[PDB]
DNA sequence: GATTGCATTGAGTGCACGG
DNA sequence: GATTGCATTGAGTGCACGG
């Protein structure tokens, strides 16, 4: 059910990822997953 | 300075990552980066 | 930064947790974390 | 039939789990269960 | 830039060859 | 019902003693 993948991100977008996941106590993989879902929704 | 990140995503979330990316004419890294900056906005 | 804890939940709330985390490709620990955060916010 | 679940939470998210729980006069399991049913609502 | 195999440590990540 | 130590496998969970 889980697949790996390597992405490239802006040194500033990644630094932001950090903070966000941190306050939400999430992993980047989870924060990303949350954000992806989120976005999908708002679409 | 751009940096790389190896993450793990749920097949279903990945599948939809692809879908959304195609339709937005962006790469996964790009899509993810959008959604990420988006969530930060939505608050 | 991470701490363990054992909770007790309704057979129906847990069954729901399942679905939700599943579609969001999240762990319960993550889904719960998301939901907790969420709630905090709406407060 | 009620069931048990051992989860892992980020200290900061746990700390705020406690805060919110106290103030709502509920147990963590209870709080978590609320928030969980809540998110499902918010959609 | 991207995909992946090798590797490790509490799946999610790093690293680097091969593209 | 809750906390925790023991245990395992891709931290997040199960299991069960002790409460």
């Amino acid at each position: 059910m889980k697949k790996r993948l390597t992405i490239t991100l802006s040194e500033s977008v990644l630094e932001n990822l950090e903070k966000m996941a941190r306050e939400m106590g999430l992993s980047k993989s989870a924060m990303i997953s949350v954000a992806l879902e989120n976005y999908k929704k708002g679409q």
